[PDB]
């Protein structure tokens, strides 16, 4: 019966994969999202212009007829980038931002100071690698030895903290500056580590940043809820086939693009904080990057809906978040 | 290349499965230890001393001739269990010690219990005639961190219950935790502990990081480097109530690389040159027989073996996979370059 009317959403960080899994996995973001960041990390990653721009077709080529899709490039940022090709493909329209995965920050202070210099926005994946540290940890120490020693070099740099996960986090990103925004996919905002654990190991609930303790959770819960307007929807929907999942190492990612957009309005029900559920979905993102908001409006309805338990692939199946359980909300 | 000759081990911790399974993993076993301690969390649980004869034969069943090899069988703890079946068990021989599994509120009489005070005549029974509990050490509330499990268990449920039963001998089952090593480093000669090779060989970092790894995935689930360093620290220290129990706990390569994963670690083929490795490497190799050896049966009040076996420092490939009659088992290292393994 409930019915939700909101400007049409965005998905601010996605993996749309290439090939074959790219056709299949398009459609569940361009029917519903009216742009996308399209994540740079296919093997070999998007590094140049050129790559973007074929890229871009390619995703194109895929989007059916009638769905007003456009997909946001980025550039995997490496140590051979030439900050000149990052400008230009800035200055094109073919890149909106750069992806910064965990030889080190010093080494590409070059490309970082031109992206301070043009505007362009850095998205970073927030975790060190280091085998020394412990995996749950990997986020806050990010923040102490990375991210705040960069932000204090490069005061004007506008920065996406990608799909936080930790109180860490959420504290670092509320107390921030203007320059500062995250993301927060549904997964983290819907479960805790415990998800995947206990009863079984859940590998389709494993993605990194790694599912965190429940107080961390529920931080992430509260700083949404809260109507802090630097923390938008990014879905991270990381497809991977089933069998890559369901393996003796298994990837990490949730394909969670099905589900996200009635996983988050669960959530900001529950956290009785839909008045703050459009800007998430459809405002904040815009504003951080300085886009324009969507002109076209969607609903949601509160009906129940079984999730599929597989999503057919050329081989293999991909199995979505959520897979054969009920979602509260569902896009009418 | 060196030789490490030790009384013939048991393993005081260990599931054997049943029907196929059971036939397929006996062997594993039976080769090497001279006893094991055998769970009873078959479906349906061994919770009657009939049950438990009839399961002691199946497994002498499939023990492959000339193997000196005694199953010492356990009964399931439930809320339904009558003490004097209890008793009677034990008193018969067939029964060497009961196991206590997490309590929930939810679970069915038959298959467990619903809280450890329900079952205080049980426990005031083993307590009376000397019969050891064996702890599965969780609390299992849906609010509690899986890695917060083991240590609440010791606050909430054994100390109390250790200072309630002063009698009680308690073996505190695979422990994972740092907690768990000082607590059982402190207690008195009625607590003891055995310790998995997974617990000492890895942490969880091994199982997540570069991938989600199911046949790491056990309970209790790996911890923090901390409590490995912990675990590893109290066998090498020649501490003597803890002590070999492998936890060998096999599932069907498809129900443990699945979209809801079985805990357990099949190591039995890989354990005992797996504790070698990490006795080695901690220096203390002095103290490898006891832990496999004599620490196990002086808490059991059983007499240590008087066989030998022989490990040798030669390298060998763990083999990729061990078939059943439908599906393979994984084995603990599946694939990897050991360092030692039994001549
Ligand atoms: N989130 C994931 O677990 N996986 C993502 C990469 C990423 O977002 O780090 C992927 O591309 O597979
Ligand atoms: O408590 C347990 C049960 C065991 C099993 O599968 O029997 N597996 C485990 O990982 N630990
Ligand atoms: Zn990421
Ligand atoms: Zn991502
Ligand atoms: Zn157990
Ligand atoms: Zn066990």
């Amino acid at each position: 019966s409930q019915v939700l009317k909101i400007r049409r959403p965005d998905d601010w960080h996605l993996h749309l994969r290439d090939g074959d899994m790219l056709k299949t996995v398009v459609p569940y973001t361009s029917e519903i999202y009216g742009r996308a960041i399209v994540m740079p990390n296919l093997a070999p990653p998007v590094t140049t212009v050129e790559a973007a721009v074929a890229y871009r077709q390619r995703i194109l080529d895929a989007v059916p007829a009638g769905h007003d899709f456009t997909p946001l490039m980025t550039c995997y940022l490496t140590d051979s980038l030439d900050p000149n090709e990052l400008e230009r493909g800035f200055n094109e329209g073919v890149f909106t931002a750069a992806k910064l995965y965990p030889t080190s920050v010093d080494a590409i202070m070059p490309v970082l100071e031109r992206m301070e210099k043009i505007g362009m926005p850095l998205l970073v994946h927030g975790e060190v690698t280091h085998a020394d540290i412990d995996i749950f940890d990997r986020e806050a120490r990010f923040i102490e030895s990375v991210m705040e020693p960069l932000r204090q070099r490069l005061t004007a740099l506008k920065v996406v903290f990608e799909h936080i996960t930790t109180k860490d986090a959420a504290d670092y990103v509320r107390d921030g500056n203007e320059r500062l925004a995250a993301t927060i996919t549904p997964q983290h905002l819907m479960f805790n580590r415990n998800h995947m654990l206990v009863g079984g190991v859940r590998p389709h609930l494993y993605c990194l940043p790694i599912l965190k303790r429940n107080i961390h959770q529920q931080a992430l819960r509260e700083l949404v809820a809260s109507g802090f307007n630097r923390v938008f929807l990014g879905t991270d929907s990381a497809p991977h086939a089933r069998h890559r999942k369901e393996s003796s190492c298994g990837c990490a990612g949730c394909f969670n693009a099905p589900t996200a957009l009635g996983s988050y309005a669960t959530v900001f029900e529950e956290m009785n904080a839909l008045q703050h559920f459009e800007a998430f979905c459809s405002v904040n993102g815009p504003q951080f990057y300085g886009l324009p908001v969507n002109d076209t409006f969607i609903e949601l309805v509160r009906e129940e809906q079984q999730v599929a338990e597989s999503i057919a692939l050329t081989d293999d199946t991909l199995v979505p978040f959520l897979a054969g359980e009920t979602v509260r909300w569902s896009v009418k």
